[PDB]
């Protein structure tokens, strides 16, 4: 699992996303051990999208960031995952998210980096539940693309919802 | 973060550690991407502790796994450190899992892999909140011997209870 509701200063961003909702990036575990450019190439496809963003992040703060993202040290990932603004959802594809995404039927980009990662994403590909990004060079604009399907065409929503 | 209860089957295990109580194995999201060996050291010192155990892991079942231990794919990590029965958190030492630990008062023992985690670690274990582990050897004694300091020595908790 049941969803709690947010702390109030977290529940008024997310309120403040009228019709377009919101993205959840978590955990982002594996950001802080990547290129500064990296983080721009992705804060610069979360700023070109109508969505708030509520990005779980510790490093230093991407200098294309986007006034619809926000940085969290902390987030409640599952809390955020069964809001009913909550649209998309950014993860390396580590099972336990995948786990969460599924269960508040969430449909998913993923970005991973170590095989784990990698056939996590490939199989909710294969059941249309996501699209992945990176490992083969990525753009923003490759990102970008990825987050408007996911969002905004509901076939991924349908998709990830017959998985629970 | 607040901490709802956890599902009845891993409420009745937790409830199953008695005036031992559990520690929590949360996400050890990077156990996959090392050797099977890794994970039998691991679970060689959980085994040897009174405490239930729950660890969240996806790949092949440990072969020294103990009867205390159950492995799972999804935890709800931030539950388990709310639950009152919550004696240890061990954790790669990301920034998101040491928060969830500092707001419930739950000391850690660190396997950090990364720098930020490195770093997360080395400033908890000089505030007295954790101890940490592998990085140099590593030796199933070594995270037996941390466990019992931090689960049995009431001063690493009062350390984190101060941070919170």
């Amino acid at each position: 699992k049941p969803a709690k509701p947010l702390p109030k200063e977290m529940e008024e961003f997310v309120q403040s996303s009228g019709e377009n909702g919101i993205v959840v990036f978590s955990l982002g575990s594996m950001i802080s051990n990547m290129s500064e450019e990296s983080a721009n190439m992705i804060a610069s496809a979360l700023a070109q999208i109508p969505q708030k963003v509520l990005w779980r992040f510790d490093g230093k703060k991407p200098n294309t960031l986007g006034s619809n993202t926000r940085l969290y040290k902390w987030l409640p990932q599952n809390d955020l995952l069964g809001h009913p603004k909550t649209k998309a959802f950014i993860t390396h594809g580590g099972t336990n998210g995948i786990y969460e995404a599924i269960y508040h039927g969430i449909p998913m980009v993923g970005i991973p980096l170590f095989a784990d990662q990698h056939d996590n994403i490939a199989h909710m590909k294969a059941k249309g539940a996501a699209l992945s990004v990176d490992i083969r060079t990525m753009s923003s604009r490759d990102l970008l693309n990825a987050l408007k399907s996911v969002i905004n065409d509901p076939i991924y929503k349908e998709n990830i919802m017959k998985l629970s």
